[PDB]
């Protein structure tokens, strides 16, 4: 008559990542991009893109689309021409396949048999289908036929916080539950040619890359058997003021299109302080601890772009090293939408181990994961690190 | 450092429904359908459709598409011609608007101010967008900017069980949480003309209707203030054996397309017994109660079609009155995909009140809600009724 619930906080027990093999260096991208799109006569357009690549703080990105793949399918190299069936027929298979790579890495690391996975959350902004990427991934992995699945489509760059917000309740309210969390994104859904009044779509071409990340999330890790890396303690979601239409994304016959109608860095950086301050007030209330200072937290922040990071760092007065893990991931894979915060989480724990810092969170006990996306939606997750050795 | 959890079982505290005003009687539909599609010369095709309307056990359905709306947009009356941008530009506004109708009915009934809603789950098979129908609905309703939202897109006919499975954990693991659950479906996403090798799409034209349903789901109802109607006690999800490709749905440039590659009624009815028997074994284990007989449970079953209902009823040996509430909803609105089980739940409690039966579940204590869809996915929710007067 009942389902027993768990007792301890939803914990990240393993993380895996995966990227397409093809690497595109940002030094090379304005040439590759304008070359493969038959558009170098667009000398004016070409050079402000050159300038945004220069200021993108992305060094390289992994992309599924090859010179040869774009060679063979002209309608993506073209611009604003019917393309949805071709991208979907790519993305509906390549997105779950990339996610299966990350998932196998997480499961191996976790060390338990794949049949102990009781739930799956699959999150993507690239492609839609029925049955969905969740079912395609379960088929690829051979999960038990009764895993409870959830596919979160058309999320955007806040989706990495969204999957943690949901996984927390699945893990905490079901005794023994082990949640596979996968975020997988592939840029074939939005890749277009350049144009001189699609300069929203231009910024996309400078920052968006491909990748997938996977977590195992569970409460009450089996002692000496399973290993927790971060604990999910508090979540919050917010629609920022005066941000209507800031970030829109439409799934159209020409594919997925991308729109910025507001100064997204100003909106986030102006309002982020009040959000964090309230969240920490809830986690550390007077009635007891004072909340740690911003510099004494670890920061897992979605790098929508350099201008967001710089203005957040400026408005909150963060010491210049706090966004280091965030910036390293953007530099080496660019903006991978919902998957990005989980690459950052993985990078942060790996350095902490490698450099023998005191905790999985760079030596700090508490931290914040932030996702931003259409809405303008901001997802806040207060995390706790776990001590090392 | 914490989020308090709730103590009692996630309970349905209110239900509202809504349908487009335009009513189409099944007696009239083969003429209306073939008339508005320029296809009555298709005398052969026309008459087996006549036959499936005859055997559809649907009397009427509410549809957003009018004779005049189809008059004004020829590409939907046509068949298999570019149509996705037009349907989406319809559905991305009409689906949240229909859902806002049902939501306001649920909230009024609930009686608490709309700002006490802390979470939203919006489920639909009709349209996708960013920001999503969840955000569009929150905007229409004026919910607090910090409601935690979740949009479940491209679910299909099992989605009504899916939203309960998720809402259960949100309500139960967050003290004070009140979840708005909305399922909204509008058939403009799939409406096509007829063809003589699109006879999957033909069955769709006989059974699919429009509608939206909304729930308020919360744990620990405030005594004498809030009223519970059903309690969610156990959930389970299953991919039925040998059902690969049974039910596929693709979002294409011509719109959303619908495919049956297996005998869906045989697959469900052959395997449903083992699922129910296992579920009840878990809810009522020996260690104590024996599980109630099938005839002593109330049944809230998704009416994919008459052939599913009849073979389930036959293979499980259910007395002929058990699927009565289910069949009444299919008769008066047809298959409304994810919303249908919640119309049935609403119909069942309303009769129980009207006829002064002992419980919200027709006088029975325990019941089953079943959703079926692509996968072949079966969602099982063991519910408990609440006693009346
Ligand atoms: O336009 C899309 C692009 C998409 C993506 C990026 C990388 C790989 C696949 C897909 O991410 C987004 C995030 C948003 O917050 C808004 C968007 O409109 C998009
Ligand atoms: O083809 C769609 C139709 C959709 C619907 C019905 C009514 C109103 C809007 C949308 O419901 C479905 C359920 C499925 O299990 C599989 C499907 O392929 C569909």
């Amino acid at each position: 008559r009942k389902m027993e619930r768990a007792e301890g906080p939803a914990s990240v027990l393993a993380i895996g990542t995966a990227v397409p093999p093809n690497v595109v260096y940002q030094k090379d991208y304005p040439d590759f991009y304008f070359g493969v799109t038959n558009s170098n006569h667009k000398t004016e357009l070409k050079d402000k893109f050159q300038r945004m690549c220069d200021k993108s703080c992305v060094s390289k990105r992994h992309l599924y689309l090859t010179e040869e793949i774009l060679k063979a399918n002209p309608s993506l190299c073209a611009y604003w021409e019917p393309s949805l069936d071709l991208r979907q027929d790519i993305v509906v298979v390549e997105v779950p396949k990339l996610g299966k790579q990350a998932a196998s890495a997480a499961i191996k690391e976790w060390g338990q048999p794949k049949s102990k996975i009781t739930h799956l959350i699959f999150c993507t902004t690239s492609g839609v289908d029925m049955p969905g990427a969740d079912w395609a991934l379960a088929k690829l992995l051979g999960l038990r036929s009764s895993v409870k699945r959830l596919v979160l489509y058309m999320q955007g760059c806040y989706g990495g916080g969204t999957v943690l917000r949901i996984a927390k309740d699945l893990a905490e309210n079901n005794k023994g539950a082990r949640v596979l969390v996968v975020c997988s994104e592939i840029t074939a859904i939005t890749f277009r040619g350049p144009s001189d009044t699609h300069l929203d779509s231009l910024v996309g071409q400078a920052l968006f890359g491909d990748g997938a990340s996977a977590l195992i999330v569970g409460s009450d890790p089996v002692p000496a058997v399973e290993r927790a890396w971060f604990e999910l303690h508090w979540t919050g979601s917010d629609i920022l003021p005066n941000s209507d239409g800031a970030i829109d994304g439409h799934l159209k016959e020409v594919g997925l299109t991308f729109h910025l109608m507001k100064d997204v860095p100003a909106i986030i950086s102006k309002n982020i302080g009040g959000i964090l301050k309230d969240a920490l007030a809830k986690v550390f209330p007077a009635a007891a601890p004072p909340p740690p200072t911003y510099n004494d937290l670890f920061w897992i922040t979605h790098p929508g772009g350099p201008a967001i990071l710089d203005q957040v760092e400026d408005r909150l007065g963060l010491r210049k090293d706090k966004l280091a893990s965030t910036r390293a991931v953007l530099d080496q894979f660019g903006n991978m939408s919902s998957a990005t915060v989980l690459f950052i989480m993985d990078e942060m724990r790996k350095r902490s181990v490698e450099q023998q810092l005191g905790t999985t969170g760079e030596g700090h006990e508490w931290g914040l994961l932030l996702g931003f996306g259409p809405g303008l939606t901001c997802e806040t997750v207060v995390l706790r690190s776990v001590p090392l050795v």
